[PDB]
């Protein structure tokens, strides 16, 4: 029964995820970025965060809350700001596309998550 609260939670997680890993603007956070592609990011981002890995941590039940979803996302989205700051175009899209990937996120769970489904979630979680 909270087992049922927790297979609900992954179950609209997976939903959200999948919409945003269909938006053409996200492609770049679909995939962990690849170290021959990328050498020095895995030095400078002390920990890489991307869709399909976030898809596997839902699976994992790694998730017990919105919050908990939400800080790896926000993770997706530091990790693109930090790696890429700089002023030249390439930086600037990234930067704008990580942005729109977590006020996406946000918006949706905004209009879509229970506020009392997430203070369920928050309760059980807190018992354990
Ligand atoms: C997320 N990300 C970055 O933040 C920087 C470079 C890069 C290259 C390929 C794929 C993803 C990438």
């Amino acid at each position: 029964q909270e087992e049922d609260t927790f297979r609900e939670l992954r179950i609209f997680l997976r939903n959200v995820t999948h919409r945003l890993a269909i938006d053409k603007r996200f492609r770049v956070f679909t995939k962990p970025v690849d170290p021959d592609e990328v050498p020095d990011y895995v030095t400078v981002i002390k920990q890489p965060m991307d869709l399909s890995s976030v898809i596997s941590k839902i699976d994992l039940h790694k998730y017990l809350t919105v919050k908990d979803y939400l800080r790896d996302i926000d993770l997706i989205c530091s990790n693109a700001l930090e790696y890429n700051p700089d002023r030249d175009p390439g930086d600037r899209l990234i930067r704008h596309r990580a942005c729109a990937l977590r006020d996406t996120a946000y918006a949706i769970i905004k209009e879509e998550l229970d506020e009392d489904f997430e203070q369920l979630c928050e309760e059980i979680q807190e018992s354990r």
